[PDB]
């Protein structure tokens, strides 16, 4: 059984040099964005004011087509621009500056990976992005910034060509994943370390990606709980660092001897922000 120290030593040695990283909503709870499924604070448990047929409806296309207002009220609360990356996002950024990041796959739409300074070429926004938007009727694309003012002013954005409702290019639940996600079949066989942070690993095909790396590759989970294939299909090189994601990342960072360089980077990026 590998320890968190063994993993850090592998990384220090550059024995793991092509790190694939998978993240979900749990990496942004420290930034003030709720996840979905946490008791008490998760988005699922706080949607009564929207009077939905069931919680998941607010992120579903058929419901959106019936009544887009609940989605847009929520999106205004979640819209990028003032939330900041936290230590989790900066740790990933530091992996990238150290040339260790092969690819970062995120289920999040908050854009915080890009903000923390990871290049677009290193990211797969598997659930899309507010950076672009599409008419749901005529399919006309728009710059995501085109709908910002309406969303902030509590207006549903409308297509100036056909008047159809414009939606950010977010992947609503059970909608087709973006063409960029097709890189998973190139990246996962090349990974020599898989790091999984802040995701329940409930939602497919994303969760089965943990199984797509080589059996010899360590899979390090940094999360509140042991989840998904790491609970139900453990492999002998799995490591679990269970607890708050920021403390878990800081523990790894210290074992890496990167504490000072992180402190340095976070201070620098905060200033730029
Ligand atoms: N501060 C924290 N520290 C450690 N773990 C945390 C923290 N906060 C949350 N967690 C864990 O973080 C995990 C968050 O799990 P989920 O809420 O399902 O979010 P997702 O991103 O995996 O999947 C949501 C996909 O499902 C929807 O369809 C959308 O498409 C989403 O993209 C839980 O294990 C929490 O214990
Ligand atoms: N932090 C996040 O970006 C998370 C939590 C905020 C809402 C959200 C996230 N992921 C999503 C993926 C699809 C859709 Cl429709 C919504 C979300
Ligand atoms: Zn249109």
């Amino acid at each position: 059984k590998l320890s968190l120290q063994d993993v850090a030593e592998l990384i220090r040695a550059r024995a793991c040099q092509r790190v694939v990283v998978m993240v979900g909503a749990g990496i942004s709870t420290p930034s003030g964005i709720p996840d979905f499924r946490s008791p008490g604070s998760g988005l699922y448990s706080n949607l009564q004011q929207y009077d939905l047929p069931y919680p998941e409806a607010i992120f579903e296309l058929p419901f959106f087509f019936h009544n887009p207002k609940p989605f847009f009220t929520l999106a205004k609360e979640l819209y990028p621009g003032n939330y900041k990356p936290n230590v989790t996002h900066y740790f990933l950024r530091l992996l990238h500056d150290k040339g260790l990041l092969l690819r970062l796959y995120t289920q999040n739409i908050d854009g915080l990976e890009r903000v923390s300074g990871i290049p677009a070429s290193k990211l797969v926004e598997a659930h899309g992005t507010f950076a672009s938007a599409t008419c749901t009727v005529c399919q006309r694309p728009f710059p995501g910034e085109d709908i910002r003012a309406d969303v902030m002013a509590d207006r549903v954005p409308r297509c100036p060509v056909c008047t159809g409702v414009v939606k950010p290019d977010i992947v609503f639940f059970g909608e087709p994943l973006p063409q960029r996600f097709l890189l998973h079949v190139v990246d996962f066989p090349m990974a020599d370390l898989l790091l999984i942070l802040g995701t329940s690993l409930e939602v497919e095909p994303f969760a089965s990606l943990t199984e797509a790396v080589r059996s010899s590759v360590p899979r390090l989970l940094i999360n509140r709980d042991l989840v998904g294939p790491l609970a139900w299909h453990p492999r002998s090189r799995d490591v679990a660092q269970l607890g708050d994601v920021v403390h878990g990342v800081e523990s790894l960072v210290e074992l890496l001897g990167w504490t000072e360089e992180m402190r340095d980077l976070v201070q620098r990026e905060t200033g730029k922000l």
